[PDB]
């Protein structure tokens, strides 16, 4: 079995597909979700990182703004304002927006130096 997840943001979709392993965080703390679970509904935290297992192929590590994380009998949504690729992201620019004194911006580069290798 494995785990469908789908990134969809409030503007437009950014993936969709199966997993092996998937792990994400909330105002609860971080969690993580296998293909064999029962449903669930939490709210990602502002600098929240999902991390996509992929059964031989290397995970995806992608930065959510604000979403939140639906899992149900055999399928996981998350929507959020918008999503990030750990590839598209810059060192440069997550540490300019995590510097930033907005709640907006230093959310967006927290999330970003996570899925980056970053930490708290």
């Amino acid at each position: 079995s494995e785990i469908d997840v789908e990134i969809v943001a409030v503007e437009r979709e950014i993936w969709s597909g199966k997993a092996t392993f998937v792990f994400t965080r909330t105002t609860s703390g971080e969690i993580g979700i296998l293909p064999h679970h029962i449903p669930l509904v939490a709210q990602l935290v502002d600098d929240a990182a999902v991390k996509i297992e992929r059964e031989g192929s290397d995970d995806l590590w992608w930065a959510i703004d604000g979403g939140f994380l639906s899992i149900t009998d055999t399928k996981v949504s998350i929507l959020a304002e918008s999503a990030q690729a750990r590839a598209d992201i810059d060192e440069a620019k997550a540490k300019t927006d995590s510097g930033s004194e907005d709640p907006r911006v230093a959310a967006q580069g927290r999330a970003r130096l996570r899925a980056l290798g970053q930490t708290v």
